[PDB]
């Protein structure tokens, strides 16, 4: 009868874990207010007191969205769950979707979208580029789609994407304005209805100093008209936004079982949302673009050069800087973590290779912080071997 | 000039009531899974990252009693998990048998015909369970790719027998996923000895870890399939290509796919060295001795337990027909507000017909089956009869 798998020697031992100040594209580190709702204890999942966070976590969402949208709630995933999410419940297989490809984010919409069998059409651009209404006029007026993708903040090449007129554009040619703000929500300015945008998502792990695991979105009524008059089901059961939105009480029906939200995961997520309903949206965005100021003058003192030349251009939340000549971008990201204890991360998709990524998320954005990564970076540039 | 402003309820600090939740779960956390889900964030690339990595991977490899290598956490629920298997197991058109014996195998059936699988549902009343021989007549009549069974069903309080099907289905060139979301670490259970290909289970029952991540892990059968197959799965996020490089199941560098649950896998690391320190047959024992005080308490109360035959109880979440006379909401009721005890009502078709008790992990303990127990004594004895 014996086990023949036995006891892992390493789980015998306790769980120890380095000291790590996370200042890349993210997951950022946790302030102690998240870290103590962490280490709560477990209600019923269904109960009344569950439901009433769930309920204050909405109003928390639509605050930071700034919306009215009845359809708002959690994704019990991360950001790119919450993409799916939304992709798989707003297209049917055959539906047009323009997509702006201009980093590895809007690859990822093309990749889920071609899955789930939309006719994906992708406007490409180089890392360090945005999108103009002009370009996407143009490829509304070709492709006739009933969707658009844009990217807000482009974690991976440092860009901020104007969000102003996209939306009445959008709605001029019949098409759904979909935007991922994981990298830009509580960082920099951002106005759900005013801009017009029908499905906006963001994760907890970026500028919410939560942690990784749950994701935030919102449908206007146009696209909740489009998901709930489908005639065919969405491929998945988990993300099918008409149970989710009964379970998060959205509709007008009971609360029925669809799955176990993460309960622990929502008391941070209430709590990071309840530090920036405190500290107040504007604020928070002063904050992050002060911050970034700072690191842009540091880093050019450095002899460093951003990515991103035009600075109306530039995502305060993530900071790109091209690799300096005749260094090996692994050997810097090595030396500051070994030395410093500090995580800056290289690129990712078309900007890997060409640049390194410096985030200022949250309570994390401070100027002392950004004084570390300087000094961080300093050594790296005196010691790592250069060519 | 902005249209929201900052909602007064969140300038309220958080604040949750005591619960003993003895219902079919999620479960209390112990100690050290609290203590563990209140630390500070790591990278979620990082060295030491992949290594706490690794040590769920033994974790899991230990509780499910298997080798394979491609053994992961699925970042979600035990529905998502679900999702996963059968989203990378079965293309378009493929048929897929199912045990529909209660909820889960109904929820199995939906993602099923979503996904474009041809379902072939065997459907037995809540309290039922299936045989090796029905089991070989949808083999034959159906000729499926994937067959499901619930090995726990807490939905109805059943132990679904394992042994012999797993060889069943190879014969017919099948591959069995099993759910064991409810029944891993409470019952015996051995992944590669019971021939099982897919087997997967959730954080939150008996290991007593927060909700949101669960267990998966895949035969080389099952590897073959999805690594074989022309079309690509539906989802991305769970794409299995993809997760498997970012656990380190494949010969390739890690590669970023979608940032894993830094906190809750320190929780759930905590949650399989609890019971890699208990070891996973003591840990059946306690469950098994808990369960059968359980009977014996609610029995000598004049309840009737919903499943007659003992062998076939499911030691991790009892059903109790529900008295007659009374409504079970007011039983519910009753034990949450005055006793801060979580039980539960039925689920899908045991809906009306049960009440719920789970023992689960550290919370199956002959303390708490007294707790509850009279907590029920005094709703049979204060709720309204008619
Ligand atoms: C608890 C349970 C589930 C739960 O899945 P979630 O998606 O995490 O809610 C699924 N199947 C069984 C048998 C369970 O007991
Ligand atoms: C961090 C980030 C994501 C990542 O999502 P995860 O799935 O949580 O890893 C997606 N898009 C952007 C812009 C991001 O900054």
């Amino acid at each position: 009868h014996k086990l023949l798998v036995t006891p892992p020697k390493a789980l015998l031992k306790p769980l120890s874990i380095p000291n790590q100040l996370l200042l890349g594209p993210g997951p950022s580190n946790l302030p102690p207010r998240i870290m103590a709702a962490g280490g709560l204890q477990m209600i019923g999942s269904m109960s009344k007191d569950m439901y009433q966070i769930m309920d204050e976590i909405k109003e928390g969402i639509q605050y930071v969205f700034q919306t009215r949208n009845p359809l708002t709630l959690v994704i019990s995933g991360s950001g790119h769950c919450a993409l799916e999410a939304a992709l798989v419940n707003v297209l049917e297989p055959g539906d047009s979707f323009l997509v702006g490809a201009n980093g590895i984010w809007g690859q990822r919409a093309v990749d889920i979208g071609e899955r789930i069998g939309a006719r994906v059409h992708p406007m490409t651009k180089d890392p360090g580029g945005h999108y103009t209404l002009q370009e996407v006029e143009e490829g509304l007026a070709q492709h006739k789609p009933v969707l658009l993708f844009l990217t807000h903040g482009e974690s991976s090449t440092g860009v901020l994407q104007p969000l102003d007129g996209f939306g009445e554009l959008c709605h001029r040619y019949k098409c759904l304005l979909l935007v991922n703000s994981v990298a830009s929500l509580g960082g920099t300015p951002l106005y759900m209805d005013r801009q017009g945008i029908d499905i906006l998502y963001s994760g907890s792990q970026k500028a919410l100093n939560a942690p990784p695991g749950t994701s935030l979105i919102s449908f206007s009524d146009k696209a909740k008209k489009k998901m709930y008059s489908r005639k065919t089901k969405p491929f998945s059961f988990y993300l099918d936004i008409k149970w989710l939105a009964n379970f998060w009480g959205c509709d007008d029906q009971p609360r029925m079982y669809h799955h176990t939200i993460p309960v622990i995961s929502l008391y941070s997520l209430r709590e990071s949302l309840a530090l920036i309903a405190e500290q107040g949206l504007e604020n928070s965005w002063r904050q992050h673009r002060e911050a970034a100021a700072y690191l842009h003058g540091r880093l050019q003192a450095l002899g460093l050069q951003l990515f991103v030349k035009d600075p109306a251009l530039r995502l305060p939340t993530v900071t790109t800087v091209a690799v300096p000549a005749g260094y090996d971008w692994r050997d810097i990201v090595s030396y500051v973590i070994d030395h410093f204890d500090i995580e800056i991360m290289g690129g990712l998709g078309p900007s890997t290779g060409k640049v390194l990524r410096i985030g200022l998320l949250g309570c994390n954005a401070t100027r002392e912080n950004v004084d570390r990564v300087t000094e961080a970076l300093r050594a790296a540039l005196q010691h790592c071997p250069k060519k």
